[PDB]
């Protein structure tokens, strides 16, 4: 009765060689779903996603609740203050299913200028013990460069989609300065099921997290083969269908305010299925500083009176409203 979305799958390989004219090929179907239901499948990536899963399930079953506790963002440790993004998002057993940990770029660190500035929204990431977790925080920084090389190719696509150069974007996608994030989510199965933790939409279907926007310039998703995503279209919301060989890419409400909503950020949410699966987000972040001046590309002269946002504040503020919106996760 629910109609599957039209989410297409894209070989994003030529977005990391010197064949132009098979890169704007790459884009114009980067360009199609963008304008369509807003997701597409990038296929052909070139990252361990075997790996990915099978280290992120390692951790989820084996960290403790000492450990969480040790690791947990201010919202559930009163006593670090400074972990507002990264760390530990801990379940609340009768109450709260879900659970994540979150890091940021691994060049955050004490000597890193926006470290010692106290700039928002950059931190120095928290990791588990090394012998009570061999090889994980090794394993997810070069996660982190990993997926970061496949947005960057990425971000090469979107530009040539839009009529731009390729850097357009990705010369903006630094490793010295991004604001990206990677988060390790466990949606678990659990008998009986907290009914605290499933919300009902307005069409009856019982949720996960409920309906929202990004908030990124794009997302780079990886999720374990099952179903769950819905797209929300004219024609109501749609089922995604899983792929636990490619990434689900979407954009955010920064790419929507850069081309005036010519790109939207898809609205989507998440049913609820009683399954043990693994939800593992890349939100490409620009650096706190990124001010893209806003242009319409349906314009012949290009022109936007959206006026620039520094990607900061832009991040700051939508991470706190996407809180208030849909809850503490
Ligand atoms: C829809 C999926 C990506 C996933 N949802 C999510 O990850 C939701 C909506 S995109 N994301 C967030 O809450 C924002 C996390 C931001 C992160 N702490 C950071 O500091 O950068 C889910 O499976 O619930």
């Amino acid at each position: 009765s629910v109609s599957k979305a039209n989410v297409p799958k894209i070989d994003v390989s030529p977005l990391f060689g010197d064949d132009q004219a098979a890169k704007m090929r790459v884009a114009q179907q980067i360009d199609a779903a963008s304008r369509d239901t807003g997701f597409f499948y990038a296929v052909n990536h070139g990252i361990n996603v075997q790996r990915l899963s099978q280290k992120t399930k390692e951790f989820h079953m084996s960290i403790t609740p000492e450990e969480k506790w040790d690791l947990a963002i201010r919202a559930y440790n009163k006593e670090h203050q400074d972990q507002v993004r990264a760390g530990y998002y801990l379940s609340i057993p009768g109450k709260k299913a879900v659970e994540s940990f979150c890091y940021l770029n691994p060049n955050f660190t004490p000597d890193h200028p926006r470290i010692q500035a106290k700039t928002p929204t950059h931190e120095v990431n928290v990791w588990p013990d090394e012998t009570k977790h061999p090889g994980f925080q090794d394993f997810a920084e070069q996660y982190y460069w990993d997926v970061f090389g496949l947005s960057s190719a990425l971000l090469k696509g979107y530009a040539l989609a839009l009529g731009k150069e390729e850097n357009f974007f990705a010369r903006h996608f630094k490793p010295d300065d991004t604001l990206a994030s990677v988060v390790l989510i466990r949606y678990p199965y659990l008998d009986p099921y907290p009914e605290a933790a499933i919300k009902t939409a307005a069409d009856g279907t019982k949720l996960s997290f409920e309906w929202h926007e990004d908030v990124s310039l794009i997302t780079v998703l990886y999720q374990s083969n099952v179903q769950n995503l819905q797209v929300e279209t004219a024609a109501g919301y749609q089922d995604i269908e899983a792929d636990d060989t490619g990434y689900l890419i979407n954009c955010g409400s920064y790419m929507a305010h850069l081309t005036n909503n010519y790109y939207k950020a898809p609205i989507h949410r998440v049913k609820w299925v009683n399954a043990e699966r693994q939800s593992l987000p890349f939100f490409v972040n620009l650096g706190y500083d990124s001010v893209i001046d806003p242009f319409d590309p349906r314009e012949p002269n290009g022109k936007s009176d959206r006026e620039p946002l520094s990607y900061g504040d832009y991040l700051q503020n939508g991470l706190v409203s996407l809180i208030n919106k849909n809850g503490q996760t």
